[PDB]
């Protein structure tokens, strides 16, 4: 299957990058701020798409750091902390000669093996490295062992890490930061390259005016349209040199604002019918696509010829159920509007049992019932 | 010799607007509110009218950007201004529809204009002003009054399809006093009774207050919220037609529309630059001022004062905000940009206080000419 052809089921991005200049500001600007009455995850509405991870629709290389990667022309790429490697199966579409290195952490908490580049791509030829038979010591980004074994298939130097890992503190952070440094100026093989080294990682801009490790400067701060609203969540292009301070909460903020309030979510330019049909039974096992009000009575039927392990029991996924079909209900009947947070909150604003669903479904439940949502708004007119 | 009117088009710039329609549902969902507070005193909104002169009101509203489908629908032969003044916005409307003929009214006093000089200088003559109001009282030319409405059909005999209004109101019972008379009108006329309900008034509005009730058997349609607007009030035009009642939009409504268009959107210049109509608002500004307006066009302006003390201070006022709109960096036209503009200069307060309101908008055409002119 043809890397390029499946590059039409990934999103649009929509990013605000903010150049980290050496010259003070100057400005002394204003804030930008709009409370969005939403309790629902509407960065996933355009990710019908994917099933397993879906970090592609967020990030991307050729979008956010293009001319970097057409400068430095990596032969292999190091992906850390990618989980089942949707943005590293995205990277692979965008670069279809690209070879890579992948390491995340190995435990039963989410994934230890790229299963959505395995479901994007079809094979892992182009994985010269998926950690195999490797201990969560050396699968662990904050730890020395992870860096040393880093290079035991490919040679090639770290000319551009991709960091997409969660950690505990931000002095975990700090720890895969300083053993990234430690190892780029270090390693014979990366020592070669000297300081143009990039490590691109995903941060979450808590506090303001903390410094980088020593000889860690930022260069670039980016700013996604698919990070969740509520956090302040961001990606940082880090290099080699004179360090200088992480993003602060409040620029990313009025970034962050400006992009909900101004921009619209972009739909993908093809439709993964398989990846839909998947996501519709994960959420609710039996739905099919369309989802319209006939598919909608036949779920309702299915559930009534079910009440006419406990039989008690069996009232609690019947519960979850009802819910489900009841929301997608609500979508159906609503008007079709612009992918955009205003009209989010319009949808959710507009239903009377919206705390009953955040109660009754989980996180990873909530997130697979944006996904058809996003199908559904998109399917309309 | 021949004047286009579809040529002339090319010097109104484009309009960006909101359009939130009236609906029956009564019933609206819990909102939030969006925020930013812009620290600027300039009347930001006259920076896309450089190419005009007397009036711009067609800068921003339009007939064909905000109701294209209902001028399309109801196709009027004939269009009703009032309140209009020196009538650029009847004067891009008139480019818009080159075949549609004009009943032209505005209030006959020493503070406005009351005859339509701006449709003039952009038409070249009135013969599409088949009623310019010509002999007629101040009483006959006040909307609030009912010999106004009595004599609006002494020319044409068309109904009043379409009435615009962009009247500046003293209470909120003058522009009440208007609506009633719009409707007492549209209601008894044997000419617009024929059309039945569907007539409709396009008026400039205020939204102060809230849950304020229109006058019987006036049922507002849609707000419109433009970007042309002072991003200080509360001003929009409101599209009400005949039907049950409903509310005038509120203060709280308008203000997070109002804003949107200030944080995402940039203002539109001209296509053309009309550089007989520049050179006029220079030389209304700064007598002697002319195109383009360079270091050295500033230089001589700053030596021809030095040989009334309170004519040449204004003169050195708009000299000092002229020569920093040159030495700034050129940006978009957007109200970040302009934030930025007037909190990199220093005698922010000096020139409010020195400047009329007339004087300050002046001085934003010339500031909008500039910044298009760079690079
Ligand atoms: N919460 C959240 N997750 C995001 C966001 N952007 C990307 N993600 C990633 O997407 C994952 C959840 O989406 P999926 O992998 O598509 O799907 P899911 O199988 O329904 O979910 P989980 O068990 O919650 O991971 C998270 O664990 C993140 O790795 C975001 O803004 N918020
Ligand atoms: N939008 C807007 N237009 C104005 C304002 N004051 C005057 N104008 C119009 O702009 C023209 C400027 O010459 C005037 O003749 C009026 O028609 C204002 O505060 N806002
Ligand atoms: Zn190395
Ligand atoms: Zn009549």
């Amino acid at each position: 299957i043809d890397p390029t052809e499946q590059l039409a089921y990934f999103p649009k991005i929509t990013f605000e990058r903010l150049k980290n200049y050496d010259t003070s500001s100057n400005y002394a600007k204003g804030k930008l701020t709009r409370n969005y009455m939403i309790l629902l995850p509407w960065q996933h509405v355009n990710r019908y798409n994917f099933v397993f991870s879906s970090t592609g629709c967020k990030v991307s290389l050729k979008t956010c750091i293009g001319k970097l990667m057409k400068d430095l022309n990596p032969k292999v790429l190091y992906f850390i902390g990618e989980g089942a490697g949707n943005w590293m199966a995205r990277t692979a579409c965008e670069y279809p000669d690209i070879k890579f290195v992948y390491r995340s952490l190995k435990d039963d908490l989410d994934h230890h093996y790229p299963l959505e580049y395995q479901r994007v791509i079809g094979e892992l030829s182009r994985i010269i490295d998926s950690g195999e038979g490797l201990s969560m010591e050396t699968t662990d980004a904050t730890q020395k062992t992870h860096w040393d074994l880093i290079h035991r298939v490919s040679k090639d130097a770290l000319l551009i890490t991709l960091c997409d890992a969660e950690f505990k503190d931000r002095d975990d952070f700090f720890k895969m930061v300083i053993l990234w440094r430690k190892h780029v100026l270090s390693c014979r093989i990366c020592t070669t390259y000297g300081t143009d080294l990039y490590l691109f990682a995903k941060y979450h801009a808590k506090d303001c005016n903390v410094k980088l490790p020593f000889f860690v400067r930022s260069v670039a701060t980016f700013i996604m349209q698919g990070s969740k609203l509520s956090g302040s969540e961001c990606y940082i292009l880090l290099t080699l040199g004179h360090h200088n301070n992480l993003p602060c909460h409040g620029e990313i903020q009025n970034s962050k604002m400006k992009i909900a309030v101004c921009n619209d979510f972009y739909a993908a330019k093809k439709l993964d019918n398989k990846s839909i049909e998947a996501n519709c039974k994960s959420l609710l096992s039996g739905l099919r696509i369309p989802i319209n009000k006939k598919e909608l009575n036949r779920q309702r039927r299915l559930l009534t010829l079910q009440s006419n392990s406990k039989v008690i029991e069996s009232k609690w996924l019947t519960n979850k159920a009802n819910t489900i079909i009841d929301w997608l209900e609500h979508i159906l009947n609503s008007p079709k509007g612009e992918l955009n947070y205003d009209f989010f909150e319009a949808l959710e604003n507009t239903y009377p049992n919206m705390i009953k669903l955040i109660d009754n479904l989980g996180n990873a439940e909530i997130k697979k019932l944006i996904k058809v949502t996003g199908y559904m708004l998109v399917s309309k007119k």
